[PDB]
């Protein structure tokens, strides 16, 4: 089904202006920020979901990610499928690659310690990353077949939690400014 969840979070640094638009459309306009995540998607994430989006505006000036973003519990996992970015390409511990939706993605893990999560501010958890080897073109309808990433991650020994939290097509930024506009379905 279509999106049912609006995600807006900022660490308080700088200015993050977001619009919860009609349907699955949203926009972000940010300046000299700390860390923030804004997106639309689903209250309950699914490993079988194919996420559709169209990024009509993708204009980070500095570190911003255009990314599928979500969490699981049992175990606690923060996951990313990064289609585009700004000045910084996110990486971690290299695992391998996956080909999905016309792109090749590098697979990474990063375990974080005494770190903020949906479960507290000093928790331990692993990030699962799929990061496109080159920036995906924006402005046309795009698909993220999330089951391909779940499958490849599992093949590399990266198991997701059994309890699913939110799952969104997000704009994340850190120490940056920028203009963004995305429709998700």
């Amino acid at each position: 089904a279509s999106t049912d969840y609006w995600h807006f979070w900022t660490d308080g640094g700088g200015i993050v202006n977001a619009v919860n638009g009609s349907g699955g459309n949203y926009s972000v306009n940010w300046s000299n920020t700390g860390n923030f995540v804004v997106g639309k998607g689903w209250t309950t994430g699914s490993p079988f979901r194919t996420i559709n989006y169209n990024a009509g505006v993708w204009a980070p000036n500095g570190n911003g990610y255009l990314t599928l973003y979500g969490w699981t519990r049992s175990p606690l996992i923060e996951y990313y499928v990064v289609d585009s970015w700004g000045t910084y390409r996110p990486t971690g511990t290299y695992k391998g690659t996956v080909k999905s939706d016309g792109g090749t993605y590098d697979i990474y893990t990063t375990t974080r310690y005494n770190a903020p999560s949906i479960d507290g501010d000093r928790t331990t958890f692993t990030q699962y990353w799929s990061v496109r080897q080159s920036k995906r073109p924006t402005g046309s309808n795009a698909t993220i077949t999330f089951s391909n990433h779940v499958n490849a991650w599992k093949s590399h020994g990266m198991n997701l939690g059994s309890n699913w939290a939110y799952q969104v097509m997000a704009t994340e930024g850190y120490q940056s400014s920028g203009c963004s506009n995305v429709t998700v379905w």
